[PDB]
């Protein structure tokens, strides 16, 4: 790793569990060069009951805005999935 | 929600799966008021077919930097566990 001034850019992709699972499979399979890393599926944790609740989520990181732009051009977003893009500074 | 008042903040907590699970239960039970939400446990995906690999990880969000400061004040980090803090801006 080269030391990284400023923030890394990433995205949050969501939908049903199986949607998200398949979406990942696709990007790893057909798009690996367009993203840095991806997470396994997670959920926003519920207080009561089963922790796994609401929409399935993955974070995908990118080495630069340009890589994220290239990702966005080529990677199909299935119907009912959503994507939002963010830029994160490291604080500590 | 109202609308994001500036930039939001979060933290990435890592360790073994059981370290992370335990940390999540503790903060849910004792420090609920000190964070916004937490994720279920996840890993960085391996492309070698092994989804679960490396360190277990969770994300914790905060509604203000103040809240995160108060969390950091009150919640210790056990041996062998890591925390990083970030602030993200919405891109799209």
């Amino acid at each position: 790793h080269l030391l990284k001034a400023g923030g890394s850019c990433f995205a949050l992709i969501s939908g049903t569990a199986n949607q998200v699972k398949c979406y990942r499979f696709r990007v790893k399979k057909n798009h690996r060069h367009r993203y840095e890393n991806c997470t396994t599926t997670w959920f926003t944790v519920a207080d009561n009951g089963a922790e796994r609740q609401g929409q399935a989520q993955i974070l995908i990181t990118f080495g630069s805005p340009s890589q994220r732009q290239d990702f966005l051009k080529h990677v199909p977003l299935p119907p009912g999935m959503n994507i939002s893009g963010f830029t994160a500074s490291l604080d500590f």
